[PDB]
């Protein structure tokens, strides 16, 4: 049907169908009469997975013959989403399978909706990992993603009476056709025990053994026949485990709990034992796999020339003392040499500056669970602190501030400090975030070793985030400039010579109308709710957090509703406001925010006076495959965190790429986005980082805003008096309370300039053709934000490998 | 190579190899250079499983078009063992795959040893189920095996210091290529709650829901293209289960425990909740599957014409009140009609008369767990007892003896009584066992309904138990009489006209020497132990139990050792004594017996005076695939239970079929075996049932035997004084104690006649040619004991279906 989806050759289509019928018969053991759409998805899924394997085997062999430096990306999160379309895309099979399946009298898109998301992450940080792996394959790097194969991913979100209900994400119920279990590479992981000293150094003994079993999942690069591997460990009990007989067997579950469930907090540290075990588990099993692969090529001098370990935040920071452990205790290298190797091997990426999000482990946990690693940590601290003292003599304060060990009621290990000491590079995730690191929380570490600190502004993959979710737009782009930009997104810049082209203007706007028409019909079919598609689609999708300021959005929405009710026969530009995302189960405030958003919808959506000029929809169960739908259909993207709090953001980049305009604050990657499009093509408002600093010095008093702004006073009065919750008038007392006395995020201080900016947004929307020319200016400048650029920067400036766009043979 | 293993056509062999290479590449994602023998087993396993599926699909369809009466075999045990060779055998692919694999430079037998046993049973009762399913397929019955898919089967046995150690049988670790998960037929099962009465009858409410997910495994018939299904349920938690978030998810394990592990007692009832849940689970999920299949053909009159449910002992006896429940509470039939349907549908097979082995559930368990079924049970009891009273008025004793409800300190439900009341046929498992039922424990029930009581003497499958484990003997049999006897074992009788044939005599004896030579080399390779293959192979293999009288065997072995040490230069016929089997983890006495057997070996096997005239080997980890090896290599089969205790036995039949002679008591099926071969061709000794009865009346006093038999006195003195346990002289005080004061099984009373009989055994062994002519007389008469005969009897006399030996089309 469409160009970018590749060739549908007679030979390819006839071969596809015969393999589909082979899988339905031999693999699924069904025939046409009994099969359900789920059997059809699986037959297609196995048929597509057949095209991977040859390439998968040839890529693993290529890397053995050629022996290049290997990248190991340790993450506790890989938010993969669905695999079938992405696989077809990267193999150029999309139009072929479509044809083949239409010929068997099936609808391929309806099959695609049966695939479960692999939701092995919470949001941005897990999804960065997924985009990264795609980019690493497309750029021919010899790279491995390592993590944990959780039995249960991010919970599925239900709304009941406007409240969030969490049910378990049993994503493996029907089988995962993409993974290959590999029990032959099972590896022991140790916990507890104690430390013995001998003539021959330290020995860690009397440990409990948990087995780690790997499952490998293919990661195809974009049309270059590279297929890399993501390896996820699963926890297994040993067979003499505890070995009532019955109870002994039942208690095998205790050990296999380690990989059962993904912890559901975004940007919040919870210091639970189970979590620390999961972190140790992935680090221990992965390092032995790494060392084993290094050995099959005695000499660890070349270890850093052959291995790179990237730590995705502090979650796998125990890699550092674990590598020392293996090197010092098991390979018998002396400390100083081991340390040299570790530092040159490891690098660390920070993803936040929020104090509550930093991992800080109780010493009493590590001591029980990992007593040797505690010994190694102390040893690292001592030697570190002697360097600090040598360079800044007499500065006792700096010494306590830099210690990996925090003192106080309960001793903690600051894990961020650990990573800086033991890594050769440390990077933030957008330019303003990297500066903040150097100016504030890592200032002391920067003065000691200025050379470690870098920046690597995030990116997203244009394969999923354009070609896959938006074939309409990809295609009209391709008609004018060719296919090449799919792996070279800078080329989008050539779109700038089409900004005054009448035919392109109409095509950009038509794709956007089509995506809206389709999403509005998804909203009726799957969720029985009725929206006007001629409105401006104003969407905020992302995890629910106070710093993300969903409440600021709520305040805008109430304001519009109030202005409509004040002058009902005045013309307003109609909007559909959509707000979505999960709240972590224990994050009370977050869950109250969700309740507020639906409460506003219960009032606004049923006012006859409002008409369909204003609708508030809470988008239920937000996740990767819902992002693929809503993001293409958006006109306005809301990126309205308080300046200084959102490390980078990546949703911001998804929308820019897909024809939405951005209302946002000067935060994280928003800053470079505006810089790239020019500030005129962006809706920027509110405090800059320095303005927030000015406000903290004299102090934030919210009462002042309540006092000087009647429109805002009225909203608070409405919240308080039970206007949005008539049956429980004091349901929102917590929110009003926080807003008034304890708002760490200065919601009111930005309210006035936000509403004003919102007016300017409505004004451009009134003029379709200028709206669209500005859209073109955004899309045309979105190239910087490709994860291809990001990974090429990691490769040259951190890992020491040259990327390569050359195809491997078929 | 050999005839019975079928054709190896050029076309079949070339097709086999290409599919082997396809599976290794696409399914296993390996290539020749990296593959290990386990990858090779799997590629062959998938290649063979490919030949099943077409037939599997065609058989399920045939049964839908033709709509015959369906047999449902409910068992808590299916002791399947390995699947690959059996599958090849029944498909006639054996020589072909052998050729194909030899051509790829592999050894097929070495691949076969990598398959794990499916040890989803404890011994005879689970293995009867397996033989039955094979026979049901071969005889074209539309039959389904239903049970539980345990994650952990019978534990693997290790010996450490001569003691049994149990480790968990993680049989699913590497995948099971034979099963197909079918999550689309998942079904809810209810537990707990309470009972509400309405206008509209009883309602069972506030229950906990456990999901039951089926896995289907193909059961191929012998060369007739029938492939039936064994469906095993697996326990799954629902997704709103309990829905800390973390802990809620972790606690999903509680519900999935139901199918985690197989209970490891043979012939012993343990009244644990977990076990009763497993029993309810398989019954509930299976009945709904049955009813659903009946509906896809309102009217339950024809239910018994279309459904048969066979209850393999009392384990699935809740089928009875569950069927009433569904019929009465859910389908709204009146009681009397529901009851008529149930009785005509259900039939019950008893497998023991040992009081400690009968299931007798505490009323306080059923009341909490299954409160409605308790109501139904009481209702069944009342109506039952009114029939008894009507037929035997004034007999108050009979009333208390027959009650399904036993009174006393804790109320119990006698489950055997339940099955008799609600079944139309009740059968024992050999002729003497069925009489004992009628004369003793079910005497009252027989007087009430003489018409229910039948006999169905057990059998074994000649496919596994001859063709598969013994191709040497199958082949020489085939050379003289043809292949036909494989599905018609009566034909073996034609062997009787070859008893004086010199060429057949030498061939029978040569196969036996070959099997011995091969087993002796298995004993060195896999277990570093050194046996003389010219000895008589004297083997007792079966679960360890007091009633099986392994101790009687120990007493014989010590006697021989003592007679050798008394006259060392006297000639004895050399023996290798092999004794094997597992003891249930909590069965103390059993575990002590194992310790005794190895202790005797520690003394006997290292005496230089003994030479290699006597060796005692404990055969470690006895299980289905070890039976396939040792049984063909046996000269003497030990079947020496006290008369009246072994319901039937099936090992007895395996050995008879494979050229061993039998030393045994007149117990269970031994009685019909001797009757079929003639008593002269059998070594029969010891008390008959009536002799044991005579002894119970005057009372068993073991001291008398100790007093009158010096050879026995000496053995007890040796046991007591620490001769077999020098470091712990009183290690065997328990056994000596039991033997002397509390032997429920009258070991000493049989000792004298056992040793005498053992002498007559050694005497025939001295004359090879007469030994062998008697072997021929046994094998030639072993036909009655084919499970083909047994199942044909169930079919005609219980299920009301005509068997059929006609092939289905390819
Ligand atoms: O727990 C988290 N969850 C996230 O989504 N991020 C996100 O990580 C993304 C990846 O760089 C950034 O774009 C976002 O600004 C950032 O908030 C970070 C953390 C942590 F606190 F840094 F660990
Ligand atoms: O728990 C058991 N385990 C067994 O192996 N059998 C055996 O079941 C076999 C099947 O008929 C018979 O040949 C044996 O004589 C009998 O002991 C019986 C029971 C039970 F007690 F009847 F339930």
């Amino acid at each position: 049907q469409i160009s970018v989806r590749g060739l549908a050759g007679v030979e390819n289509v006839t071969e596809l169908k015969k393999n589909f019928n082979r899988h339905l018969h031999f693999t699924l053991v069904k025939d046409r009469n009994v099969a359900t759409p789920r059997d059809y998805y699986f037959a297609l899924a196995h048929t597509v997975r057949d095209h991977l394997v040859g390439r998968w085997i040839r890529t693993q062999q290529h890397y053995y013959e050629k022996d290049p430096k290997r990248i190991y990306y340790l993450s506790l999160e890989f938010y993969m989403g669905r695999t079938l379309q992405n696989t077809m895309v990267n193999l150029a099979l999309e139009n072929a399978c479509d044809e083949a399946t239409y010929q068997l009298g099936l609808d391929m898109e309806e099959l695609e909706e049966i695939e479960e998301d692999a939701g092995l992450g919470n949001g941005g940080l897990g999804r960065l990992a997924a985009c990264f792996l795609d980019s690493m394959a497309t750029l021919g790097l010899a790279a491995y993603g390592y993590g944990i194969r959780y039995e249960f991913g991010i919970f599925n979100q239900k709304i009941c009476g406007g409240w969030q209900m969490e049910e378990a994400d049993d994503w493996l119920r029907y089988g995962n056709p993409w993974e290959k279990a590999r029990p032959e590479f099972t590896l022991p992981v140790h916990f507890y025990g104690r430390v013995e000293h001998t003539s021959q150094g330290a020995k860690w003994v009397d440990t409990q053994v948990v087995l780690a079993m790997p499952y490998d999942t293919p990661v195809p690069g974009y049309r270059n026949n590279v297929v890399n591997t993501m390896r996820l460990w699963s926890a297994k009990a040993p067979n003499d485990f505890n070995l009532g007989y019955i109870q002994a067997v039942l208690d095998r579950n205790l050990a296999e709990n380690i990989s059962r469930v993904l912890y559901p907090n975004d940007n919040f540290f919870e210091g639970k034992e189970l979590r620390l075990k999961q972190e140790y588990f992935v680090v221990a099993a992965t390092l032995q796999d790494i060392i084993r692969r290094f050995k099959s090529s005695t000499n660890f001098d070349a270890f850093p020339d052959k291995v790179a370990i990237q730590l995705n935040d502090t979650h796998p920071s125990l890699a550092i003392p674990e590598l020392m452990r293996v090197l010092v205790d098991l390979e018998r290298l002396d400390w100083d040499k081991a340390w040299e190797v570790t530092v040159k091997t490891c690098a660390y990426t920070n993803h936040t500056v929020l104090p509550e999000a930093l991992e800080r482990w109780p010493v009493h946990l590590l001591e029980t669970l990992l007593p040797r690693h505690l010994q190694i940590i102390y040893e690292i601290n001592q030697r570190f602190l002697n360097r600090v003292a040598a360079a800044f003599p007499g500065d006792v304060d700096r010494l306590r501030r830099m210690s990996l060990v925090e003192e106080g009621a309960v001793k903690r290990i600051n894990m961020a400090h650990l990573c800086i000491a033991g890594s050769h590079a440390v990077n933030g995730v957008a330019r303003i975030h990297s500066e903040i690191l150097k100016k504030t929380i890592f200032k002391d570490f920067y003065e000691l070793e200025p050379h470690k600190f870098q920046n690597k502004t995030n990116g997203i993959t244009p394969r999923r985030w354009l070609v896959l979710c938006n074939p309409g737009l990809a295609e009209i782009i391709a008609e004018r400039i060719g296919e090449e930009y799919i792996s070279d997104l800078d080329q989008l810049r050539k779109l700038l010579s089409y900004v005054d082209d009448e035919a392109f203007i109409r095509d950009v706007a038509k794709v956007k109308q089509e995506n809206k028409l389709k999403f509005a019909a998804y909203l009726e079919r799957e969720y029985k709710v009725h929206i006007n598609p001629n409105s401006l689609f104003d969407v905020q999708v992302k995890r629910i957090h106070e710093y993300k300021r969903q409440l600021l959005n709520c305040l805008h929405v109430i304001t519009l509703y109030n202005r409509i009710k004040k002058e009902p026969n005045k013309f307003v530009v109609p909007r559909t406001v959509m707000i979505g995302g999960k709240a972590a189960p224990g994050y009370h405030m977050a869950k109250m925010i969700i309740k507020l958003i639906t409460a506003i919808g219960d009032v606004v959506n049923h006012d006859p006076v409002v008409g369909d000029r204003l609708r508030v929809i809470f988008l239920e169960n937000y996740r990767v495959s819902l992002a693929e739908k809503v993001i293409p259909a958006a006109d306005l993207s809301e990126q309205i965190s308080t300046a200084g709090t959102e490390a980078s953001g990546t949703g911001n980049m998804k929308f820019m790429l897909n024809g939405a305009l951005t209302i946002g604050t000067m935060d994280g990657a928003n800053v470079e986005m505006a810089e790239e499009a020019g500030e005129e093509n962006f809706f920027i408002f509110g405090m800059r980082v320095e303005d927030v600093d000015r406000l903290d010095q004299r102090g934030y008093n919210a009462q002042e805003y309540y006092d000087r702004i009647p429109e805002l006073r009225q909203i608070i009065e409405q919240l308080s008096s039970g206007f949005f919750s008539p049956k429980q008038p004091d349901l929102f007392k917590d929110i009003v309370n926080m807003l008034m006395h304890h708002d760490r995020f200065k919601v009111f201080a930005d309210y006035e300039e936000y509403v004003k900016c919102q007016e300017r947004v409505s004004a451009l929307y009134k003029n379709p053709r200028e709206w669209t020319r500005m859209v073109i200016r955004n899309i045309a400048t979105s190239g910087k934000f490709s994860s291809d650029r990001t990974i090429a920067q990691y490769a040259r400036e951190i890992w020491g490998v040259e990327p390569s766009r050359q195809r491997l043979p078929a």
